[PDB]
DNA sequence: AGGACCC
DNA sequence: GGGGTCCT
């Protein structure tokens, strides 16, 4: 039981929903803002020597041309987010989420479908698209390639239809399991699509030039490994098991052994409605704290609005903090059902000023849906 | 409640 | 930055 993935990943996501906002900006080298941060870019401006959560400060000392368009709002990106995933359902129901702008879709049982469909004829003519991972010659003759061919097929599909029904342009990767799928869609961008046979799956995972690199390792395992000698794909390969769990848990370091060969058996799981809502917003200092009562009454009142237009109800609220640093901090509590109709915002702003007082960022979460 | 991870 | 997810 072998499985076909794709990873679907959407090129400099942010800037395309910009540029279909405002076409004068296309081909006009463009970053998107939020506080000092260029947060995303175009293709146009990373040509130029802008990198992703770059400064405001530099970026500009770096394009004195550079247009900036402020993100901090994620209304428009995150509706347009959900329209691609909805379209990915479309082909298989069984569309994972990662962010505003990755998508897994399970091809395993539509690949095989699709091949029961041809004769034997034409199952020579069956023909990929796209690149294929490292040159690596096909053999139509082989099963497992016959079906990631077809995947890619299939993935050329996806993208011909963002394209053409949201003018939304990405990359896609085809592979036997998630880890990889992520990997190889990233070799040629923007805008391509990459297939990984068997047989170059080493060959991938060795390009990685640090663990860190790898989805899953994030900055805290990264820094566990380094303290331990282990810098390459390979140090972590040929690590000691034994002493790799008593250090991270036999939990994380029996995971991340397997994904050091390239090895993922979790399963695309299928997103469906969001589990939560929340909004943030960062500030320099905010000490008033009855204004804070203010930035409290923004996030609710747009808030109150998304659940509003979801039809789902909530029945936990969060408020999240940050203290001057020299760690976040949250106080969750049940929404009283009384005041789960839906005048509203009268009840909800003493719940959280209550939770404020049990206690540079404000933070309001909506949670426990049902 | 706070942590690790993702974008 | 401004969002999300699942685990402990
Ligand atoms: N660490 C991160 C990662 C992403 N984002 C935001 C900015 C992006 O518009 C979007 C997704 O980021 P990606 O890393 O997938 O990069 P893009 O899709 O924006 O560009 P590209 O795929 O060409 O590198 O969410 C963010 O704020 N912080």
């Amino acid at each position: 039981s072998s499985r076909v993935i794709v990873h679907v990943d959407l090129d400099c996501f942010y800037a395309q929903v910009e540029m279909i906002s405002n076409p004068e900006l296309k081909d006009k080298p463009l970053g998107v803002q939020q506080k000092y941060l260029v947060v995303t870019c175009n293709y146009e401006a990373r040509k130029l020597g802008v990198k992703k959560l770059m400064n405001v400060r530099d970026a500009k000392e770096k394009c004195p041309q550079l247009v900036l368009v402020n993100g901090e709002d994620l209304t428009r990106y995150r509706e347009m987010s959900y329209k691609v995933t909805e379209l990915l359902e479309e082909f298989s129901p069984v569309v994972e989420r990662l962010g505003f702008d990755e998508n897994f879709v399970d091809l395993t049982e539509m690949v095989e479908k699709r091949l029961q469909q041809l004769q034997s004829d034409e199952l020579s003519a069956v023909t990929v698209s796209g690149h294929v991972y490292n040159n690596q010659s096909i053999n139509l003759l082989d099963v497992l390639h016959i079906r990631l061919l077809v995947g890619s097929q299939i993935a050329a599909e996806m993208r011909e239809a963002m394209y053409n029904q949201l003018g939304l342009t990405g990359c896609a990767g085809v592979a036997s399991n998630k880890l990889l799928a992520k990997l190889v869609s990233g070799v040629f961008k923007p805008n391509q699509q990459t297939v990984l046979l068997p047989e170059s799956c080493q060959h991938l995972i060795h390009s990685l030039n640090h663990i860190k690199e790898i989805p899953g390792i994030g900055y805290k395992t990264a820094k566990c490994l380094e303290a331990l000698g282990i810098n390459s794909v390979r140090d972590l390969q040929t690590f000691s098991p034994k002493i790799l769990e008593k250090e991270l848990g036999i939990s994380v370091a029996q995971r991340i052994q397997k994904l050091s060969f390239g090895e993922d058996n979790s399963p695309v799981i299928l997103s469906g409605p969001p589990q939560s809502f929340s909004e943030e917003d960062s500030f320099k200092k905010c000490s008033s704290e009855v204004e804070a009562k203010n930035k409290i009454e923004e996030l609710l009142a747009s808030l109150l609005n998304r659940v509003c237009q979801d039809g789902r109800k909530p029945h936990t609220v969060r408020l999240i903090i940050r203290r001057y640093s020299s760690g976040r901090e949250s106080r969750q509590c049940p929404i009283p059902s009384h005041v789960i109709q839906k005048d509203v915002m009268t009840p909800m702003v003493d719940i959280l000023m209550k939770l404020f007082r049990n206690m540079t960022l404000l933070s309001v979460c909506f949670c426990n849906l049902k």
